[PDB]
This record gives C-alpha cells, sequence and structure tokens, in this order.
C-alpha cells in the first residue's frame, strides 16, 4: 500500500460526525475579557492567562440537566436554563433558575414561571426582563417580585415582547421584540395582534401512545392573507412601582407608513435617551427610519419629522432581506449604515441626524456585507473586495477622517487557507476574534486592534488535520463564467485526482433564492463531500441571476418573476459544465432544500432534456402557499391588479406533464410549520392526475429542517440510494 | 399476447353481468333504456327511453321506482361521504301525468330516502332529520326535531354503524304494509373526534381539517335508542308522537350495541342487541298493542346467543326469517360441534331444532316459502370455497335438493341468487371458476328458463389472449384441512422455478381461497410477469367452523400471521417455486399481517408491500376491534394491545424490502397508523420506500389513483423480482 491515501469520506463518516470541525465559541464581558467552555473559564486577551470561572462540578447539585447558561453583565448573577422545548426555528420554552455568585447559592425565592418564553439581562448591571404567556415582566434585583408590564397578552393573538411565526422567521430571525435601552433605563418592545391573521392546521401524531392525533394550529399568513398588526412601546423601568400598573409610551408608525399595511423591521437604541426605528410598507419597497427622543418634562418620546429617513427602490425591494441596521457614533448625531449606491452596489453611507443627503464611505464594485464595529477613528467592516471574489469576505478597517485610508486587516494574514472571514469584537472593540471558514480548514484566531497583530492562535485545527491525512478528499473549483457579458460564479467539489479528460456524473446542488450564494470559499464536511470522495460524483453550484452580494443588477433581475431566470440559469450552468468536456450529460441530477426544491422542481418540470432525475425536499410548490413576509417582498401581491398572473404561471403543478421524462424524489415533513406539507401534497396529486410514476418520502413529526438525529441519518441514506440508482453507482 | 397492466386499469376485457330488480312476482326492470321484463315469456317493453328526461339539465345517477310502480324516484348531485354514506339531490316523476311534481320537493343535500314496501309512501333524511310524505306533491310530516350535524342521527347511521355494523347509510325500516316506521337514533356526543388535513384544490390556499366522531378502541361509543311511529295517523297540526322500544335490561347494564332490526308481520318486530363484550347477544320480539298504542317485548320472548369460544355471529349476529304468522323463524347460528346451520326456532320456546347438519356451513338463507326453505351453502364436495344454491322440504328436513350443483358442474361452482316478490322465480349468477353465469330458473319445478348472459363476447377476445389458471387446494397442518389457491402463469411448468407473490387478507371470518373469476392485478401479474400469485386461508378464517374462525380470538397479529409464513413454506417444498424470490403484500387488515410478516424475521419473504394498514389496534374502530381483542385495559387485553403492534417489529425490517402506502384523506385507516410505522423505521434507521396518496381515502379508488398505485407497486415488484 506504501502508505498512498487509500480510504475516502464515507456515508458513515457523515452521518456518524467521524471527522470533527473543532470550533472556538467564545462571548466577551469586558473590553479585555471573555468566557470560554470545556468547565467555564474566564480568559484574559492580553496575556493568554485564565482562571476558571465555574467548576463543571458546581452544578452537579442541582436536580435537572441545564440547556443553557447566561451570567449578567456584572457578572453576579447566572441564570440556568433547563427543561427547554423548542418551538419553530428561534423560539422556545425552558424553565429557569437564578444562582448567586457573591452569596453561592441558588436564589429560592421569587422564582422565574415555568414555561418563560423569553429572558433577558439589562445591558449593564442585572435587571431581568422575561415573557411569560405572552406578557412582559420584569425584575430589578433576581430574588425580589417581579413587576408585571403588560396585561393583554393572549395565546396566537396577542404577543408582548416576542413575536408571531411571520415577524419571528422573516423580520427579526429571533423569537424576542424586547429591545433595553444601553443602561437598562428603558425597555422598548413590540407588541403583535393576530387576530384576524388565518390559522394553519395540521396532524402531529406525537408518540405512538397518542391514541388521537394532535391538531395543530398557527397564525400563519399566507400570501395575500391578512398579515399581523404591530404597535410599538418603551417603559422606564426606574419608575415602576409595587402599587401602580406601570405606564407604556407608545411610539406611533410615520403617517407614511399607517396609510396601509406595513411592518417594524428594525430597533436600534442610538444613546439613552434616543432610538431608532424603521418600517416597512407591505409592498416592500419603500422604508422609513424615524428617530425618537426621551422628552425629560412629559415623560414621552418624540420622533421630529425632519430627522426621519427614506430609503427606497425602483428595480426591487428595499434591504437584501429587510433594510440594513444604524450604527450610530456616540453622541447618537450620526450614523453609519449599509445601503445600495448609484449604481446598485450596497456600501456604508454616513448620515447626518437631519439631512436627507449622506455621503458614501466605500465604493466599487463589490459590496459591504456588515458594519462590525465602530469607535472614534476607525469604523470596521466585512466585504467581498479583495481580488473580486464575491464569495469571499475579508476584514476592513476604514478611517473616518480620511476615507482614502482604507486597511484590509485579514486578507493576508493566510492567503491560501483563509478567505473567509467573521470577527467578534470586544466590548470597546479593543480586541477581536478572527474566524476564518475556508477555503481550508477553520482557523480561529485573537487580535489587538490598536496595532492589528495577531495574539495567537485559538483554534487551528490540527487534529482533525492529522486524520484527514490519509484520506482522499475532493477539492473545491471556485471560477466564473460570462453570460449577456456579466460574470456569473459556480463552485464545483471536484473528486480525488480528478482527471479533465474523464467524463464524471453531475449533481447540481442548488438553492438560488433571493439573495442566495452557493459560491464560496467556505470549507464543508457536508454530503456532497462524500458523494464526491466516495462516489466520484462532481457537486456543482451556480449563481445566476437573483444570487446576492454581486450588485441589485444580479440580485433584482427576478424582481416580481421568481422561477423563471433563476431557473433558466440552473438550466444554462448544467448545459455550460456539459461544454467544459468531463461531465457524463446522460448522467446529470439536480437537488434543493426549501427555494432549492421548488427550483429543482422548476427545472425538472420545464422538460429541457438536460436533467435525468432530481430530489426536491420540502420545496414550495405555489406561491400563494408560502408565508406574506417573504413572498411578497419578491412577488408583490395575489390580486389580479397586483401580480396575480404571475402567480398562476410560476407553480410546479402546471408541470406536472413534463416529469415524464425524469426520476423525481419528492421529500417532505409532515409536521413543517414553514413550508407546509399541504405544497408537496399538491404536487403529488397534479403528478397522480397525469399519470407520471415518482418516489416519495413523508417524514411523520419532522419539520422543515427533517433535523433530528434518526431522521436526518435516514433522509441521507434515502437520497444517497436515489442518486447512485439514478446513476448506475454499484 | 398476455393480459397487461394497462389491461386491467383501462378494463380492455370487460366482464359483463346482468342486473335486474324484481318489481313483482314475474316481472323485473333491466337498464339499458329501462325495460320491464316477463319472467315468463322473456318478452320487454320499454319502462322509460335513454332521454326522456333530456330536457332535465342534471346528470341522472340513479333512478328509484315506487312498488305500486306509479312514481319514479330520480337521483342526482351525487356527492360520496364514507363507503356506503352519501349526499343527493332529487325529484318525483309521476309516470301517469308523466311530469316532475314542483310543489313541496325533496330538499337539497338529502341524506336518505326510501319508498315504503307498498305503494308510494316516502320518508326521507335531511339534516339529521327524518320526514314523510304520504303524497309526493303533499307537504312532509317532520318526525324528529333532535337530529343535529356530528352529534344526533335520526334514521341515519354514524360513522361506526355505518361501517361495521349496518354496511349501510340508513336506520329506517318501513314494516311490510307501510303503516310503521322504525328508527334508531344515535347519539356521538362524547364520541372524540379523529381530525386530519384535507388539501383539496389547487386553489384551496388553506388546507381543511376534517373532523370526524370515530371512536377507537376503547374509547367512548355511540349511544342508540329505537323508535317507532305509526304513518297512517300523521297530523299537520300536532308533533308527530314515536314510540321508543327500549333495549332489554341484559343490555342497560353497560354498553350495547342495536345489531339488527326485523319486521316479523304487520304489528310485530324483532330487535337483536349485543353487548360491547361482544359474545352476548339478545333478540326482542316485540308486539303492538292497540288499546294502549304502545309496543311490548316479553321477557319470555327473548332469544340468547352466545359463544364461549369467541364472538357471536360472522361479523354479526345472523338475521332471521319469520314464517308467514310470525311465531316461528328460522337464523343461521353454530351448532355444537362449531358449524353454522340453520335452527328452527319458536316465538314462545328456549329451544330451537337444527334443520341443517354437517362439517360444512350454511351461507346465508335466501328465501321462505310455505313448503321450502332456500339456502346457500359450501357443501358440495366439502369445498369451503364453492356457493351451491339448496332447497329444504319443510315438512322433511331430509329431502335436501341441491338446485345449481350439476348444472355446469365444471366452469360454475359459485353462486348467489335472486328470488322474485314470493320467490316464484330466481336469478342465478354463477361468479366461476368460468366465466360467469346468468340464468332464469322457475322455482315451481326448477327448470330453467334461459340464459341471461354467458359472457361469450369476453369469451371470444379471452382467446387471443394467454390466461393464467387457478389451481384451487389444501394443505394438512396439524391434521387440519387449511386451503390455498394460485394463478399460474401460462403454459406453466412444473419444473421450472417462479417468482411468488403471497396476496393477503387473513383477517377474522376471511376467505382469500374461492372459485371465483377474477379480472384483476394478479392476473397480469401472472399473464405478463410469470409471478405466482398464491392466496391461503388459515386460522381465523371463515365459511369452516369455529375451531377455526374463534382460534386468533383475542390474539390478532397470531396465529393468522404465523400461517401465512408456514403456507410461503410449504410453496417452498412444492418445487416450482423460487426461494430466493418470495413476497407478500396486503391491503386493510392485509397491510397488517403483511407487516407482522415482513417484522417477524422469518427469513422467508425478499419484500413486502402493506397498503393502508392497520399498525397498532388501539388506532382502529371499537365495533371491529373490540370484537376479537376485547378491551384495551389492564383487567382485560391491555398486554396483547402492546404484543402485537407493527412497530414493535421495527428492528426486522432491515431484512426486506417494504413498500409502505397510505390514502391522507383515509377515514376508516388513519393515516396516523402508517406515520407510526415510518416513525419507528425511521428511529432504528431501516430503509424503506414510502408513497402518499393526496385526498385518497381508504379505498384509493379515483381513476388516476388507482392507475397510480398499481404502476407504482408493479414497478416495485418488478425490481424486487429482477424482472425487466
Ligand atoms: C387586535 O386587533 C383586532 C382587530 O385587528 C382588534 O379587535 C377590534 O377591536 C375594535 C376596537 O375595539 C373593534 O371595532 C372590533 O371588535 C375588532 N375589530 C375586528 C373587526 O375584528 C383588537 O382590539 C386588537 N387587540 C388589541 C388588544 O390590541
Ligand atoms: C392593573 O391592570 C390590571 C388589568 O387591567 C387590573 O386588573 C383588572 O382590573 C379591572 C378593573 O380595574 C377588573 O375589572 C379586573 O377584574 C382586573 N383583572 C385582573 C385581575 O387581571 C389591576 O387591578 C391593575 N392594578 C392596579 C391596582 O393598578
Ligand atoms: C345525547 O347524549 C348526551 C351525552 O350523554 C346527553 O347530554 C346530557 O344531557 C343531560 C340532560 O339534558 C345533561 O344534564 C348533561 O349535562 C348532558 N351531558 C353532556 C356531557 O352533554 C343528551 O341528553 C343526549 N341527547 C339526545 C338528543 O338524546
Ligand atoms: C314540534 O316540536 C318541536 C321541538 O320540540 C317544536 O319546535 C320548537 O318549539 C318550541 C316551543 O314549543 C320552541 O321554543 C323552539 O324554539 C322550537 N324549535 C325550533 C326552532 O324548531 C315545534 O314547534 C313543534 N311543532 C308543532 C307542530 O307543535
Ligand atoms: N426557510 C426557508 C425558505 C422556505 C421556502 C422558500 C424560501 C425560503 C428561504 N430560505 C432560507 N431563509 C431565507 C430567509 C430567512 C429564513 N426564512 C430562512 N434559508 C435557506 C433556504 Br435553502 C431558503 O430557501
Ligand atoms: N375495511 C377494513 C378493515 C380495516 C382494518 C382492519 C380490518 C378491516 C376489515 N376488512 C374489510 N371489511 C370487513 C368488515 C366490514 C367492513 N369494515 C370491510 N374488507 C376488506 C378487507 Br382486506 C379488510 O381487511
Ligand atoms: C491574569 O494574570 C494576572 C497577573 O497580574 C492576574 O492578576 C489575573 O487575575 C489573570 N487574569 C484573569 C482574568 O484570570
Ligand atoms: C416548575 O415545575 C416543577 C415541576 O412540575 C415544580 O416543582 C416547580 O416548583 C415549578 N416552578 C415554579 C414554582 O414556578
Ligand atoms: C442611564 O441613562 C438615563 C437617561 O439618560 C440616566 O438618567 C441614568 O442616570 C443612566 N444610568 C446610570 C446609572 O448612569
Ligand atoms: C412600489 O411598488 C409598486 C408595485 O410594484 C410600484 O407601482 C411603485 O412605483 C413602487 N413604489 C416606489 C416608491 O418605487
Ligand atoms: C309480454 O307479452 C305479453 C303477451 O305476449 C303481454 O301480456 C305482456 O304485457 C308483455 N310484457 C312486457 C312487460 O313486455
Ligand atoms: C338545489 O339548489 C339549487 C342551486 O343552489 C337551486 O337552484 C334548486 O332550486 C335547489 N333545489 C331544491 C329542490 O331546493
Ligand atoms: C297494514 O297493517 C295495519 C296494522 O295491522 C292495518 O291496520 C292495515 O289494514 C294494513 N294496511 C293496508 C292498507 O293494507
Ligand atoms: C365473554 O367475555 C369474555 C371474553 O373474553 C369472557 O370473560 C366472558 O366469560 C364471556 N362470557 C361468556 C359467558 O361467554
Amino acid at each position: 500500500h506504501h502508505h498512498h491515501s487509500r480510504k475516502t469520506y464515507t456515508l458513515t463518516d457523515y452521518l456518524k460526525n467521524t471527522y470533527r470541525l473543532k470550533l472556538y465559541s467564545l462571548r466577551w464581558i469586558s473590553d479585555h475579557e471573555y468566557l470560554y467552555k470545556q468547565n467555564i473559564l474566564v480568559f484574559n486577551a492580553e496575556y493568554g492567562n485564565s482562571s476558571v470561572f465555574l467548576e463543571n462540578s458546581t452544578f452537579d447539585e442541582f436536580g435537572h440537566s441545564i440547556n443553557d447558561y447566561s451570567i449578567s453583565p456584572d457578572g453576579q448573577f447566572i441564570l440556568l436554563e433547563y427543561n427547554y422545548v423548542k418551538q419553530w426555528r428561534h423560539s422556545y420554552t425552558a424553565s429557569y433558575d437564578i444562582y448567586d455568585l457573591n452569596k453561592r447559592q441558588l436564589i429560592t425565592e421569587e422564582r422565574i414561571p415555568n414555561n418563560t418564553q423569553w429572558v433577558t439581562w439589562s445591558p449593564v448591571g442585572h435587571k431581568l426582563a422575561y415573557v411569560w404567556n405572552n406578557d412582559i415582566y420584569v425584575k430589578i434585583e433576581p430574588n425580589l417580585p417581579s413587576y408585571r408590564i403588560t396585561w393583554t397578552g393572549k395565546e396566537d393573538i396577542i404577543y408582548n415582547g416576542i413575536t408571531d411565526w411571520v415577524y419571528e422567521e422573516e423580520v427579526f430571525s429571533a423569537y424576542s421584540a424586547l429591545w433595553w435601552s444601553p443602561n437598562g433605563t428603558f425597555l422598548a418592545y413590540a407588541q403583535f395582534n393576530d387576530t384576524e391573521v388565518p390559522l394553519i392546521e395540521y396532524s402531529f401524531y406525537s408518540d405512538e401512545s397518542l391514541q388521537y392525533p394532535k391538531t395543530v394550529r398557527v397564525p400563519y399568513p399566507k400570501a395575500g392573507a391578512v398579515n399581523p398588526t404591530v404597535k410599538f412601546f418603551v417603559v422606564n423601568t426606574d419608575s415602576l412601582s409595587s402599587v401602580t400598573n406601570a405606564t407604556s409610551i407608545q411610539i406611533t408608525a410615520p403617517a407614511s407608513m399607517l396609510i396601509g399595511d406595513h411592518y417594524l423591521c428594525d430597533v436600534t437604541w442610538a444613546t439613552q435617551e434616543r432610538i431608532s426605528l424603521q418600517w416597512l410598507r407591505r409592498i416592500q419597497n419603500y422604508s422609513v427610519m424615524d428617530i425618537c427622543d426621551y422628552d425629560e418634562s412629559s415623560g414621552r418620546w418624540n420622533c421630529l419629522v425632519a430627522r426621519q429617513h427614506i430609503e427606497m427602490s425602483t428595480t426591487g425591494w428595499v434591504g437584501r432581506f429587510r433594510p440594513s441596521e444604524p450604527h450610530f457614533t456616540l453622541d447618537g448625531n450620526s450614523f453609519y449604515k449599509i445601503i445600495s449606491n448609484e449604481e446598485g452596489y450596497r456600501h456604508i453611507c454616513y448620515f447626518q441626524i437631519d439631512k436627507k443627503d449622506c455621503t458614501f464611505i466605500t465604493k466599487g464594485t463589490w459590496e459591504v456585507i456588515g458594519i462590525e464595529a465602530l469607535t472614534s477613528d476607525y469604523l470596521y467592516y466585512i466585504s467581498n473586495e479583495y481580488k473580486g471574489m464575491p464569495g469571499g469576505r475579508n476584514l476592513y478597517k476604514i478611517q473616518l477622517s480620511d476615507y482614502t485610508k482604507v486597511t484590509c486587516l485579514s486578507c493576508e494574514l493566510n492567503p491560501e487557507r483563509c478567505q473567509y472571514y467573521s470577527v467578534s469584537f470586544s466590548k470597546e472593540a479593543k480586541y477581536y476574534q478572527l474566524r476564518c471558514s475556508g477555503p481550508g480548514l477553520p482557523l480561529y484566531t485573537l487580535h489587538s486592534s490598536v496595532n492589528d497583530k495577531g495574539l495567537r492562535v485559538l483554534e487551528d485545527n490540527s487534529a482533525l488535520d492529522k486524520m484527514l491525512q490519509n484520506v482522499q478528499m475532493p477539492s473545491k473549483k471556485l471560477d466564473f463564467i460570462i453570460l449577456n457579458e456579466t460574470k456569473f460564479w459556480y463552485q464545483m467539489i471536484l473528486p480525488p485526482h480528478f482527471d479533465k479528460s474523464k467524463k464524471y456524473p453531475l449533481l447540481l446542488d442548488v438553492y438560488a433564492g433571493p439573495c442566495s450564494q452557493k459560491a464560496d470559499t467556505v470549507f464543508r464536511l457536508n454530503w456532497a463531500t462524500y458523494l464526491a470522495s466516495t462516489e466520484n460524483i462532481i457537486v456543482a453550484s451556480f449563481d445566476g441571476r437573483g444570487s446576492g452580494y454581486q450588485g441589485d443588477k444580479i440580485m433584482h433581475a427576478i424582481n416580481r418573476r421568481l422561477g423563471t431566470f433563476e431557473v433558466e440559469d440552473q438550466i444554462e450552468a448544467a448545459r455550460q459544465f456539459s461544454k467544459m468536456g468531463f461531465v457524463d450529460n446522460k448522467r446529470i441530477a439536480i437537488w434543493g432544500w426549501s427555494y432549492g426544491g421548488y427550483v429543482t422542481s422548476m427545472v425538472l418540470g420545464s422538460g429541457s432534456g438536460v436533467f435525468k432525475c432530481g430530489i426536491a425536499v420540502a420545496p414550495v410548490s405555489r406561491w400563494e402557499y408560502y408565508d406574506s413576509v417573504y413572498t411578497e417582498r419578491y412577488m408583490g401581491l395575489p390580486t389580479p391588479e397586483d401580480n396575480l398572473d404571475h402567480y398562476r404561471n410560476s407553480t410546479v403543478m402546471s408541470r406536472a406533464e413534463n416529469f415524464k421524462q425524469v426520476e423525481y424524489l419528492l421529500i417532505h415533513g409532515t409536521a413543517d410549520d414553514n413550508v407546509h406539507f399541504q405544497q408537496s401534497a399538491q404536487i403529488s396529486k397534479a403528478l397522480v392526475d397525469v399519470g407520471v410514476d415518482f418516489q416519495a418520502m413523508w417524514y411523520t413529526d419532522e419539520d422543515h429542517g427533517i433535523a433530528s438525529s434518526t431522521a436526518h441519518q435516514h433522509i441521507y441514506t434515502h437520497m444517497s440510494h436515489f442518486i447512485k440508482q439514478c446513476f448506475s453507482l454499484p
């Protein structure tokens, strides 16, 4: 054997986590210290020295299994979370206890109730806010009785300080709708009203011992349905009394929003007494930022009309998925935020509190991904400028007083193994951890930002590097192709000892939704790794029209027309890959999950002749079935006067006849609250009505993730069988 | 050329019938056009033309003529609900005046309609209430006012009575001359509801949630009340008074079912009741009282049918056939040795004398006259799968004549019958083993009148096709005969090895081995794919005595499962079977057994298909399930409910390839049952195949769905058997 690499990355390796990626997950507490787990240690960023903060043996004497913990800003208390029951993507329920660190014992008086929906410390000190039964409660001291803020909370109808289904999944990517002011004086919150929002009902089968299935009911607005309404409040937590009910000052939306349906899309405190709100019209091409000041003598809030900021688009929607968040200066009279410039690229605009015109501090044919830190002299941000590779990510430092003075902080640190960065800054940005994902093994490092120099390697994944040495791994090839003189990027997971003169089977792995990017420099140990390493399949992905991080010309091209250009662009990509000479074009497949599944289906249903088989997992089948926020963002309204015509023309069903030429596998979890089972039940019924044979698989009580341990392994195995079969692999 | 899948799916080769409805004692109607036929001469005059209702505007689903021949009821806007229940719109056509009635019409969405046995009285059910029309044009009298959707059912059955007790939707029973209307009332107030999604048309944005009161095993059952109203005295001024007939004391002590309703005379009615523990039933004889207007059922006229080894009746206690004076009746009961035979009863006497004997069974009493009782049984040649018509001389029980045995003994061994109003004539229908044969006979001398349908059309076409053949036979297990049948590929060679598919029902009182001629999926598999399709009636199967039928009492998922495995083993030792390629497939109970077999880890089968299978007995209804299992409680039979689940055998599915199929709108076997099978396979990491059918019910019966499922299964099987 002469020590040559003979083992490959098998499906068992993938499903059983044989080759694990180490992460260095930390959480800052001061400007120079952070916490890390092994045990819980406080690490000193300056010297590297660490002392055990909390011994792993301290909560042995407890009684319950602890899911997570949260130390208070002042480090005097720790919140212990147990009895975790998942709800949707972000939401959950849990019991909480509070351990006093200075007394070294559990608070037994005035306990946080069972079935708490959300709990949060103030940014400083140890105030506590939580939601239980859809109502907000505040504890000024962990061991004292809590003041009740709201009294209107009602299951599925009124949500105080937590989000409803749609706001959670599509707007805030969070269950939480509470925001403390910087020093914990104020507590801003949203209230959602789902009174007339229609219910999605579906069976939940539960344990085998449940005799009668459960019907799950969720207020869920499908495209065009009645949306939930939103109200916003601020309460002063320092003027609470155990005798009068707490007074919550309502901040109303600007007049231009109240005119019709709207959303609250962003909350950001500017200072201790100034808060910024962003609102969005249901037709999501117009948004208004309000800046509101606390009035001393009256105790209310005022958003002066002269400080309003309008962001809008003529070619699409506003923001990548919502309007970008402002980053304020210490005085709160200025802010920085990412918006698209004249040539349609997203860049950092510098705004003054009460002037309409902002000046662009970054320029170019690339985009700023996010503003990560702001100090007195520098602003830190992540972008894909380096070598003009949209699929890359680096940290940049821009001088506030000289816009020509831009330094790349990460570009050249490790040019070959590191081209995809994310960052974690200390409380005042004195230190930061850098996180590199690819194209090589993930690497974690710590830095001093004063001189920009590495202090030490946090995690280098050498234990994994050891194991990979003997393994025939795949390679990635990230490159591009010209189409209508526009550059379009693709990535290919290529099998070991790749021969360009040989013909390989090809799997097109697609997402292709608005602002997607499936062509990047990230290192992954996934299903594709196996298919390449073990089965000698090339797994490609392509970013056609509608994909993000390369300007609005590309991203907005699909505006109001989902299921058109991006679908055709995937098809075209496959024609292109064939023309590279190393693809067996009688063995070309396509798969995808969510939007990816929709595109897969539209492609297999298009009678193009290019694809032999495909897998759709939890796909949308028709847009009137999916939620309003996401769908209307790109499709407008499903009404005759708006966009009904394209809603009606862009379904999977009406292409059922075409599936007679392809082998189709269709997978869906019965308890999918996101993309409802309904959607696959309509595809299956259409394929039956035209007499088309297909393969199928439902996952009892699985949701959109099909993410449970056993279900995950079973679907990937099932898909691997289907693919090997379609490609004639033994 | 062979019989193909397309052949079966698109019905290229059609079995012709001869469906008739006796109108009098020498006349019957026959669809074409609708003709009246004389049983004597065979001449026919048209009753109504093909398109007499050309200007009707509605699509006519079914016609129904009144007994006095004066009015025809027309049915349209037919909307199927469950197996037997449906909704419809109606119109009444005056045959004399040649025009539709337009005043006081029958409402839209009527649940049930029926003429009285004589004349033209007409009762219907609408919004769970009973109405009566004396005359087609006159207003209707409202009988009941308590009808409430999903809660109270007057004159119609709820889900469990429709499916498992009466095999019908109607709970209405006219007396023989129409004076009385007897009806049942069902109360579903505390019966839990099965809920499931209905997705409907693509244009429905939010799925429908269907909810049906449906008692699963050991749950709260509907309650029942029995009433009788006098239709001859109906005031349009005062509310109609309904006389309740309460169940006997021996039944009121606990949960019970009304299982049979039979009029004896113009003033005497019999009711059979069954304890929820279905091994005890009581028959009441109730007499109308004149100078009081009530109904009386003496404790001395009660008859008790019970069983120590099992449940009572095949599926329900048998129905009684009364003499004209109604002082005597005949009904099928199991004898001392466990075989079902006819007992003769006296209304007054506790004892009954058996009039038939032997190691075979009476299938049913067909007609009772002054001097003869006619019945069907499987006695001919000791074949439990045969059916012949028998005449028994009432003055002397030893004089028994087989009326169908020798008519055409090669092609005909399975007969059903249809006697005219007074049994003057009868139509014999022969279902196999050759092509079906329909003949008319005179009962005064048993002589044949004529052949009605001989299927010589089909016979011609079938001459051009390489058809399979059928072998019916038995094997001996523990000194007992167990019957099996086999569909054999054409030009069958004993010295060749064939893939074999076991077709399984195997539920209690099932019979899958018989002489019937069938054109079905199995026919295609034997014709085109060269697969033997075998069936086998092991323990728990019917028409062979209690000893075999009651064997699985309280033990579903055991002996009947073990016996399907042994059958396959016996089939292996027959020499012409490739034991590397044996499969099993089954629908309903058929699916439950198929899954149990595949999960047994016997090593016998490579693969199997389970369509809409029961997965565990607590998921299934009370009536059927508790008939065999008792109650799922710790003091009764909880342990065996917990032992007989498909889920518990999930580990063994690693040895087989499994295809698991279910309609999502199945009201009978809830998708629940298959959802739990798959969860279990998932939890132990077994790869299997699945297919759901959106909005299909237990039948998966829609044109396209039907063609889809059979096509999908053919692929699975061809793949399992390495067939191109
Ligand atoms: C949530 O919103 C609903 C309607 O979206 C509110 O219900 C309305 O209340 C108004 C004013 O009292 C009444 O005119 C109607 O009875 C309701 N409208 C309709 C047509 O449903 C409800 O008050 C709101 N709940 C809260 C506490 O904010
Ligand atoms: C704080 O507000 C709550 C909720 O409105 C008050 O509780 C209700 O008071 C109203 C009338 O004032 C009564 O009709 C209800 O019976 C009360 N409902 C309950 C118990 O939630 C509460 O009293 C207020 N607290 C004070 C004293 O200011
Ligand atoms: C159907 O059965 C239900 C359930 O037993 C009966 O409802 C009861 O009626 C009595 C008298 O009206 C009440 O005191 C009880 O509260 C009821 N029980 C429940 C839980 O509903 C009802 O009488 C029956 N209805 C008919 C028309 O027969
Ligand atoms: C026949 O009986 C029914 C039900 O008992 C009567 O209908 C109800 O009559 C009572 C008063 O007798 C009212 O309080 C109810 O509201 C009625 N129910 C409805 C809406 O149908 C009916 O009136 C009686 N009819 C005759 C002919 O006496
Ligand atoms: N989730 C989801 C989802 C479902 C149906 C259609 C489109 C989407 C958008 N989406 C998202 N999200 C994008 C918007 C924010 C969240 N809803 C998650 N993540 C991954 C894929 Br693949 C995808 O298609
Ligand atoms: N139907 C049904 C059904 C469902 C689950 C278990 C057992 C049955 C009984 N059954 C019936 N019925 C038997 C009893 C009367 C009706 N319920 C229909 N017909 C055909 C097959 Br195969 C079968 O398994
Ligand atoms: C690190 O070392 C210093 C030495 O002065 C010590 O005092 C300190 O406690 C250590 N830091 C932490 C946070 O453990
Ligand atoms: C939470 O639930 C547990 C167990 O049901 C109970 O013992 C505990 O006291 C509860 N916590 C409180 C007091 O809210
Ligand atoms: C936080 O800010 C508020 C409002 O400006 C101020 O009144 C309060 O004193 C501050 N908190 C502390 C303790 O500094
Ligand atoms: C927003 O969208 C609608 C419909 O696409 C369009 O008519 C309108 O002009 C847009 N508004 C703005 C401010 O561009
Ligand atoms: C049949 O013909 C006879 C006379 O030959 C006649 O009396 C009878 O009415 C006819 N019946 C029918 C229904 O055609
Ligand atoms: C049945 O319904 C239709 C349309 O809804 C109506 O026109 C017709 O008259 C109805 N028939 C009766 C008898 O009510
Ligand atoms: C039917 O029987 C009843 C009750 O015995 C009797 O009064 C009546 O005469 C009969 N009806 C007719 C019209 O034959
Ligand atoms: C009927 O019910 C059960 C059957 O398990 C049994 O205990 C009881 O003895 C039976 N009754 C009779 C007398 O058959």
